């Protein structure tokens, strides 16, 4: 096959219903990159146009360094694989549960530094008129060695002027995107952001229904164990505000003053 040929199977360093990911180098060059590879999705099913989302996804995005580099994709043997850039600090949520085990933490400074970062990644998806749809910790990726968040899994992408909507994980789903209003995607994409972040700062498992869910899409912020300014918090705070409209865009985030630089 293509994907033997061509590269050499390190180890496994992601499985699931989604499929597995690899850890491969290419031959050719000798460098390191993470494939993913799947069951060939049913034509028509859900599996497959998240697939067709991803893929023509770039078409549109050019490269940029908070998001995760795609170089190739390709089918075979009843199989589709993909080939990314490899992010040696795997994704923001493993890092999360790594500090969580040696309670280790994220300090104030870089929990900003990553809300920067992913913010110009958004800025930038964002300004190609897409939306990501499915921001969450685990689609966030770190490459170290000197710090890159970038984003990754482009599963749920889908354009603003064209609204063709696959729901993400309901943990970070903004409530009017629950309501069928499409009219704000990009403020969808904050939502989930700032969640995430929430995340990073060691707050509790977000809520996937039920009363705690309503009452942070009311615009309350999670309870967070560390100290953080009360300026870095109504940032959040407003990132998570019931209007989506009076959620700062992309470009009014990574130009904040809480977080230059
Ligand atoms: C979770 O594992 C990793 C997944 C990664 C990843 N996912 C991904 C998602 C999707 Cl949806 C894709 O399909 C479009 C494709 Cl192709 C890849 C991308 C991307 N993109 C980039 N980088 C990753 C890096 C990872 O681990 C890095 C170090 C692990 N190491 C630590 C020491 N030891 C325990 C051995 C294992």
């Amino acid at each position: 096959s293509r994907y033997t040929t061509e590269f050499h199977e390190l180890e496994k360093i992601g499985s699931g219903e989604f499929g597995s990911v690899f850890k491969c180098v290419k031959r050719l060059d000798g460098c390191i990159y993470a494939i993913k590879r799947s069951k060939k999705p049913l034509a028509g099913s859900v599996d497959e146009q998240n697939a067709l989302r991803e893929v023509y996804a770039h078409a549109v995005l050019g490269q940029h360094s908070h998001v995760v580099r795609y170089f190739s994709a390709w089918a075979e043997d009843d199989h589709m694989l993909i080939q990314n850039e490899y992010c040696n600090g795997g994704s923001l949520a493993d890092a999360i549960s790594e500090n969580y085990r040696i309670m280790s933490y994220f300090k104030e400074a870089e929990l900003k530094d990553l809300l920067l970062q992913v913010g110009r990644g958004l800025r930038y998806i964002h300004s190609m008129s897409l939306v990501h749809m499915d921001i969450k910790p685990s689609n966030i990726f770190i490459s170290r060695t000197k710090v890159m968040f970038k984003i990754g899994d482009l599963g749920h992408v889908t354009r603003i002027s064209s609204p063709q909507v696959e729901e993400g994980d309901s943990r970070f789903l903004a409530n009017e995107v629950l309501q069928e209003n499409y009219t704000h995607l990009p403020k969808a994409d904050i939502f989930a952001l700032a969640l995430t972040v929430v995340c990073a700062a060691g707050a509790e498992p977000l809520p996937r229904n039920g009363d705690q869910w309503h009452e942070i899409r009311q615009g309350r912020l999670p309870r967070i164990p560390q100290v953080l300014s009360q300026e870095f918090t109504e940032l959040l705070k407003v990132m998570i505000h019931p209007d989506p409209e009076r959620r700062p865009s992309a470009m009014a985030l990574v130009k904040h003053s809480v977080l230059l630089s």
